[PDB]
């Protein structure tokens, strides 16, 4: 197993409510699993228990190796993109640009007269939402690590982009990956080895979307 969290209660202020209550799930090495639930839920703090920064109460932990974490909220470092993606990592060309592929930032990137070399974060280029999310995500799985952690990393796209780098991308370029993707949209929870539903702290659901099916519901 690459990481299970077991009867794991936490909270982030002592003596206030707890944040996660009573979490059990398991992901083997390669694996994915899903992290749905309403804002607020915990799927960010359970990502942040992964990382060490939050200490459970109750409960055991397991995790191992280097992490990649992509946060819901997109930024930008000043830099080229090409810069901003491989962000301080050695760089090989395949891999960057297998990257840029599955992230749908080639077609953004040959516009630029610049191309790679494009400079951001510096006045210039003013980028949308939908961009700086998807160098934000290119940034995370460029990045070599045992577990990727992506918290919600859709954001500002439309539902056909979205769909089309969770496959290439998350399903397709990551497959070998022990991945945890912190996502509600119904085709994710579907491809992914388990789901885990969060609603206040709480397992609302954890099993496979074929016994949620099987459920009715
Ligand atoms: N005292 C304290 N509370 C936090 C902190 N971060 C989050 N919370 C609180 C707010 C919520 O009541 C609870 C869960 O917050 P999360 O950010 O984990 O929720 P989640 O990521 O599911 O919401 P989202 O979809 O991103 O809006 O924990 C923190 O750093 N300090
Ligand atoms: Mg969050």
């Amino acid at each position: 197993t690459e990481v299970v969290m077991e009867n794991v209660t936490a909270f982030w202020e002592e003596g206030g409510t707890p944040v996660l209550k009573d979490i059990n799930f398991k992901i083997e090495r390669g694996q994915l699993l899903a992290v749905a639930g309403s804002t607020g839920a915990g799927k960010t703090s359970l990502l942040m228990m992964i990382m060490g920064e939050l200490e459970p109460s109750e409960g055991k932990i397991k995790h191992s190796g280097r992490i990649s974490f992509c946060s819901q909220f997109s930024w930008i470092m000043p830099g080229t993109i090409k810069e901003n993606i491989i962000f301080g990592v050695s760089y090989d060309e395949y891999r960057y640009r297998s990257v840029i592929k599955a992230c749908q930032l080639e077609e953004d990137i040959s516009k630029f007269a610049e191309k790679d070399n494009i400079v951001l974060g510096e006045g210039g280029i003013t980028l949308s939402g939908g961009q700086r999310a998807r160098i934000s995500l290119a940034r995370a799985v460029y990045k070599d690590a045992d577990l990727y952690l992506l918290d919600s990393p859709f954001g500002y796209l439309d539902v056909l982009t979205e769909k089309e780098i969770f496959e290439s991308c998350v399903c397709k370029l990551m497959a070998n990956k022990t991945r945890i993707l912190v996502t509600s949209k119904m085709e994710h929870l579907k491809k992914a080895d388990k789901i885990l539903i969060l609603h206040e702290g709480s397992s609302y659901f954890y099993g496979t979307f074929s016994e949620l099916q099987n459920l009715q519901p």
